[PDB]
Protein backbone atom coordinates (compact mmCIF):
# COMPACT_ATOMS: atom_id res chain seq x y z
CA UNK A 1 0.00 0.00 0.00
CA UNK A 2 1.00 3.62 -0.37
CA UNK A 3 0.64 5.96 2.82
CA UNK A 4 0.49 9.40 2.19
CA UNK A 5 0.63 12.80 4.56
CA UNK A 6 -0.33 16.29 3.47
CA UNK A 7 -0.06 19.36 5.39
CA UNK A 8 -1.53 22.69 5.08
CA UNK A 9 -0.99 25.84 6.45
CA UNK A 10 -4.18 28.17 6.42
CA UNK A 11 -4.02 31.69 7.47
CA UNK A 12 -5.74 31.68 11.17
CA UNK A 13 -8.29 34.74 9.87
CA UNK A 14 -9.57 31.74 7.52
CA UNK A 15 -10.12 28.68 9.79
CA UNK A 16 -13.69 29.01 10.17
CA UNK A 17 -13.89 29.47 6.14
CA UNK A 18 -11.92 26.21 5.39
CA UNK A 19 -13.69 23.85 8.45
CA UNK A 20 -16.79 23.32 6.34
CA UNK A 21 -14.72 22.70 3.16
CA UNK A 22 -12.32 19.83 4.92
CA UNK A 23 -15.34 18.35 6.60
CA UNK A 24 -16.94 17.53 2.90
CA UNK A 25 -13.55 17.06 1.21
CA UNK A 26 -13.06 13.70 4.32
CA UNK A 27 -16.63 12.78 4.28
CA UNK A 28 -16.44 12.46 0.34
CA UNK A 29 -12.48 10.74 0.08
CA UNK A 30 -13.76 8.34 1.87
CA UNK A 31 -16.64 7.28 -0.20
CA UNK A 32 -14.21 6.59 -2.93
CA UNK A 33 -13.97 2.92 -3.94
CA UNK A 34 -9.88 2.52 -3.64
CA UNK A 35 -9.99 5.10 -0.37
CA UNK A 36 -8.27 2.37 2.63
CA UNK A 37 -7.93 5.02 5.00
CA UNK A 38 -8.60 9.00 5.01
CA UNK A 39 -8.46 10.96 8.38
CA UNK A 40 -7.90 14.58 8.77
CA UNK A 41 -5.92 16.24 12.15
CA UNK A 42 -4.97 19.55 13.70
CA UNK A 43 -1.80 20.39 14.89
CA UNK A 44 -1.97 21.22 18.83
CA UNK A 45 -0.23 24.35 18.82
CA UNK A 46 -1.41 25.31 15.72
CA UNK A 47 -5.27 25.46 14.83
CA UNK A 48 -4.62 26.26 11.30
CA UNK A 49 -2.10 23.42 10.26
CA UNK A 50 -4.23 20.56 9.44
CA UNK A 51 -2.85 16.99 8.49
CA UNK A 52 -4.71 14.56 6.23
CA UNK A 53 -3.42 11.01 7.40
CA UNK A 54 -3.84 8.58 3.81
CA UNK A 55 -3.75 5.24 2.65
CA UNK A 56 -4.28 4.06 -0.90
CA UNK A 57 -3.92 0.36 -3.01
CA UNK A 58 -1.13 2.49 -5.10
CA UNK A 59 -0.53 5.32 -6.91
CA UNK A 60 -3.02 5.24 -9.66
CA UNK A 61 -5.44 5.03 -6.85
CA UNK A 62 -4.52 8.38 -5.92
CA UNK A 63 -4.20 9.55 -9.05
CA UNK A 64 -7.87 8.98 -9.16
CA UNK A 65 -8.02 10.87 -5.58
CA UNK A 66 -6.72 14.24 -7.50
CA UNK A 67 -8.91 13.80 -10.36
CA UNK A 68 -12.48 13.76 -8.27
CA UNK A 69 -15.03 16.73 -8.62
CA UNK A 70 -14.58 16.85 -4.85
CA UNK A 71 -11.08 17.46 -4.95
CA UNK A 72 -10.82 19.34 -8.02
CA UNK A 73 -13.36 21.69 -6.37
CA UNK A 74 -12.51 21.41 -2.40
CA UNK A 75 -8.74 21.60 -2.41
CA UNK A 76 -7.79 24.85 -4.90
CA UNK A 77 -10.52 26.53 -2.58
CA UNK A 78 -8.80 25.76 0.33
CA UNK A 79 -5.84 26.57 -0.42
CA UNK A 80 -6.61 29.69 -1.72
CA UNK A 81 -6.59 30.52 2.01
CA UNK A 82 -2.77 29.29 2.48
CA UNK A 83 -0.19 31.14 4.66
CA UNK A 84 2.47 28.67 2.52
CA UNK A 85 3.00 26.58 0.42
CA UNK A 86 1.60 22.45 1.33
CA UNK A 87 3.50 19.80 1.63
CA UNK A 88 2.70 15.85 0.91
CA UNK A 89 4.93 12.88 1.47
CA UNK A 90 4.68 9.79 -0.33
CA UNK A 91 5.49 6.83 1.57
CA UNK A 92 6.45 3.29 1.91
CA UNK A 93 6.19 0.67 5.21
CA UNK A 94 9.27 -0.06 6.99
CA UNK A 95 9.67 -3.82 6.66
CA UNK B 1 -6.77 10.47 21.14
CA UNK B 2 -3.41 12.09 20.79
CA UNK B 3 -2.23 11.68 17.15
CA UNK B 4 1.68 12.15 16.82
CA UNK B 5 4.27 11.94 13.30
CA UNK B 6 7.55 12.32 14.00
CA UNK B 7 10.22 12.49 11.19
CA UNK B 8 13.78 11.65 11.15
CA UNK B 9 16.45 12.46 8.41
CA UNK B 10 19.62 10.56 8.38
CA UNK B 11 22.26 10.70 6.33
CA UNK B 12 22.58 8.35 3.05
CA UNK B 13 25.63 6.83 4.79
CA UNK B 14 23.98 6.00 7.44
CA UNK B 15 21.13 4.00 6.12
CA UNK B 16 22.18 0.53 6.82
CA UNK B 17 22.90 1.26 10.02
CA UNK B 18 19.93 2.31 11.35
CA UNK B 19 17.49 0.15 9.83
CA UNK B 20 17.77 -2.55 12.74
CA UNK B 21 17.51 0.13 15.04
CA UNK B 22 14.30 1.39 13.95
CA UNK B 23 13.34 -1.97 13.44
CA UNK B 24 13.81 -2.64 17.16
CA UNK B 25 11.99 0.65 18.37
CA UNK B 26 9.11 -0.67 16.93
CA UNK B 27 8.76 -3.83 17.90
CA UNK B 28 9.37 -2.71 21.42
CA UNK B 29 7.34 0.25 21.11
CA UNK B 30 4.45 -1.43 20.18
CA UNK B 31 4.51 -3.64 23.16
CA UNK B 32 4.04 -0.71 25.90
CA UNK B 33 0.57 -1.25 27.15
CA UNK B 34 -0.36 2.64 26.69
CA UNK B 35 0.46 2.19 23.17
CA UNK B 36 -2.37 2.49 20.63
CA UNK B 37 -0.72 2.74 17.17
CA UNK B 38 2.69 2.43 16.12
CA UNK B 39 3.95 2.84 12.36
CA UNK B 40 6.94 3.72 10.67
CA UNK B 41 7.59 4.18 6.76
CA UNK B 42 10.13 5.81 4.51
CA UNK B 43 9.54 8.68 1.91
CA UNK B 44 9.22 7.22 -1.92
CA UNK B 45 11.86 9.90 -2.68
CA UNK B 46 14.63 10.05 0.10
CA UNK B 47 15.45 6.71 1.44
CA UNK B 48 16.52 8.67 4.36
CA UNK B 49 13.50 10.41 5.54
CA UNK B 50 11.85 8.20 8.15
CA UNK B 51 8.07 9.17 9.30
CA UNK B 52 6.49 7.44 12.47
CA UNK B 53 2.99 7.41 12.61
CA UNK B 54 2.16 6.95 16.19
CA UNK B 55 -1.40 7.31 18.57
CA UNK B 56 -1.82 7.24 22.35
CA UNK B 57 -4.20 7.79 24.54
CA UNK B 58 -2.97 11.04 26.01
CA UNK B 59 0.22 13.02 26.67
CA UNK B 60 1.24 11.36 29.77
CA UNK B 61 1.48 7.99 27.51
CA UNK B 62 3.89 10.03 25.44
CA UNK B 63 5.93 10.94 28.50
CA UNK B 64 6.15 7.51 29.51
CA UNK B 65 6.86 6.59 25.91
CA UNK B 66 10.10 9.16 26.10
CA UNK B 67 11.09 7.50 29.04
CA UNK B 68 11.31 3.76 28.49
CA UNK B 69 14.81 2.37 27.93
CA UNK B 70 14.16 1.15 24.09
CA UNK B 71 13.44 5.27 23.58
CA UNK B 72 16.60 6.40 25.80
CA UNK B 73 18.88 3.60 24.56
CA UNK B 74 17.64 3.62 20.56
CA UNK B 75 17.17 7.04 20.00
CA UNK B 76 20.35 8.58 20.46
CA UNK B 77 21.88 5.70 18.12
CA UNK B 78 20.03 6.73 15.51
CA UNK B 79 20.11 10.55 15.93
CA UNK B 80 24.05 10.12 15.43
CA UNK B 81 23.78 9.96 12.40
CA UNK B 82 21.31 12.91 11.60
CA UNK B 83 21.25 15.10 8.63
CA UNK B 84 19.47 17.55 10.15
CA UNK B 85 17.22 17.86 13.29
CA UNK B 86 13.89 15.65 13.48
CA UNK B 87 10.00 17.25 13.49
CA UNK B 88 7.17 15.87 15.86
CA UNK B 89 3.86 17.37 15.78
CA UNK B 90 1.25 16.18 18.48
CA UNK B 91 -2.05 16.59 16.96
CA UNK B 92 -6.42 16.12 17.69
CA UNK B 93 -8.42 14.61 15.31
CA UNK B 94 -10.95 17.22 13.25
CA UNK B 95 -14.31 15.80 13.82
Amino acid sequence: MLKVIAQDFIKPEAIDIVLPLYRELVEKTRQEPLCLAYDLFVDQKDPGHFVFIEEWPDRAALDIHCATEHFTRLVPLINAHQRQDGTVVLMDAVP
